[PDB]
């Protein structure tokens, strides 16, 4: 069933190429027995696949409409029948769901993530760091790869099965992988 997935990473060490390379491979992407793609939902620029964009700037849509789709009502329309069964992949996802001061009332677009099971909902996070996310959507992640880099640029992907607050300090605990494309990327993706 329907997991959340944490991509962390400093800006250029390849957190969108890692997430399209993922869609070019990986079995949730895939047509189903009539030829039928899951709908994807995302804020990334430049993806050739076909998709939904969503709006993560909540000044220039805080709210949806019949024409455009904000990430920041994602909890109104994400139940729609239409929608169910979606994948949703949201880039610098501390515009949707930063972090928040502790005891403070949690908002209906952050509610509904531990239900997100219940419309068979799969999301993708991008950030740079764990902590500019919601403690609340990080409770719930149930895979995590950072790419670490060692400054020759060797990349290594770390993945563990929950939220690693400090990907770097707890590498130790991480399974680490070389860092991998598709080596057609460029041909679902340009930036």
């Amino acid at each position: 069933m329907a997991e959340i997935c944490l991509i962390t990473g400093t800006p250029g060490s390849g957190k969108t190429l890692k997430m399209v390379s993922m869609m070019a491979n990986d079995e949730m992407f895939k047509p189903d027995e009539n030829g039928i793609r899951r709908k994807v939902f995302t804020n990334i620029k430049g993806l050739k696949i076909p998709h939904t964009y969503i709006e993560t700037d909540a000044k220039k849509l805080p709210k949806s409409t019949d024409e455009q789709l904000s990430a920041h009502d994602m909890y109104e329309w994400i139940k729609k029948p239409e929608n169910i069964g979606s994948i949703v992949i949201v880039d610098e996802a501390q515009d949707v769901w930063p972090a928040r001061s502790a005891g403070s009332k949690i908002p209906e677009n952050v509610q509904w993530l531990n239900t997100h099971r219940h419309q068979g909902i799969d999301i993708f996070v991008l950030t740079q760091g764990p902590k500019l996310l919601d403690q609340n959507l990080r409770t719930l992640v149930r895979k995590h790869y950072h790419i670490a880099s060692n400054k020759m640029g060797m990349r290594t992907l770390l993945e563990w099965k929950i939220c690693a607050d400090d990907p770097v300090k707890m590498a130790s605990s991480a399974f680490s992988s070389i860092y991998t494309l598709d080596k057609k990327v460029y041909d679902l993706y340009e930036s």
